């Protein structure tokens, strides 16, 4: 992978062009007032991240705040690549500057992590097709035709977080297995509405797959599946064995 280079410069605040995808990459959080006073008191401590053509990659909230605070010019890091052609590079920057961020809870960074890894996967299926064994058996098909195994996806995760500063070894493997084998289940961990813990979601996975009822659970009606999963009360029914009879009933 080519090395990323950039230069530090100051530009008119209106010179920055926004990319609606990058604008919505990072899950909404409660950090606005945080970097609102930072910019209020001591102005710009950190520069924003832009590409060669001044397309904003990272710093959409910060830019919005500064626009409203009268700021006329903003310090940036202009990287020497075209985000519209080398998206993969923009994707990496957004992860680098957000995955470790503390203002983001574990579930919001996981949702970002997946959003990133999914992008990188398509970026590699468009190059390879143009220019543990068990884990390599299962595959998922993204909304573009890009298919991939739990193994490849997991290796992609590691590449994005080698020093495990964002997640742990087992967390990346748990997430990878869920992402490929049971996407509908991962969404519960990713959904802002639920923020179901990963490790808890994975316990449900291994559990329901031992009972041979992975598909019954997946095919359950939302009215029944949501409460059974997004609630601690519901998980007991799935996890604690003294509730087998109830579970079998819920299933059908």
């Amino acid at each position: 992978m080519t090395e990323l280079t950039y230069t530090e410069e100051v530009v008119s605040i209106e010179k920055l062009k926004e990319d609606d995808e990058f604008k919505t990459m990072v899950p909404s959080n409660n950090s606005r007032e945080d970097l609102e006073k930072s910019l209020r008191e001591k102005s710009q401590i950190f520069p924003l991240i832009a590409d060669r053509n001044y397309v904003l990659i990272d710093g959409y909230t910060r830019l919005d705040i500064m626009k409203k605070l009268g700021f006329k010019e903003v310090k940036i890091l202009k990287y020497d690549f075209d985000s519209q052609q080398e998206r993969d590079k923009a994707y990496e920057l957004i992860w680098t500057f957000n995955g470790v961020r503390r203002q983001l809870d574990k579930n919001e960074r996981l949702a970002l992590f997946q959003k990133i890894a999914d992008r990188i996967a398509k970026m590699q299926a468009s190059k390879n097709k143009t220019e543990q064994i068990e884990e390599n058996e299962e595959f998922v098909t993204l909304d573009d035709g890009t298919t991939i195994s739990a193994l490849e996806y997991e290796r992609i995760l590691k590449e994005l977080d080698k020093e495990n500063k964002a997640l742990s070894e087992s967390d990346k493997r748990k997430m990878a297995i869920l992402r490929i084998n049971t996407p509908w289940l991962l969404k519960y961990v990713t959904d802002q509405k639920y923020k179901v813990p990963l490790d808890q979601a994975f316990r449900i996975y291994t559990r329901v797959k031992d009972m041979g009822i992975l598909d019954k659970l997946k095919d359950l009606a939302p009215a029944l599946r949501d409460p059974l999963i997004t609630t601690r009360e519901g998980r007991k029914i799935i996890l604690n064995d003294e509730y087998r009879d109830l579970m079998e009933k819920i299933i059908s």
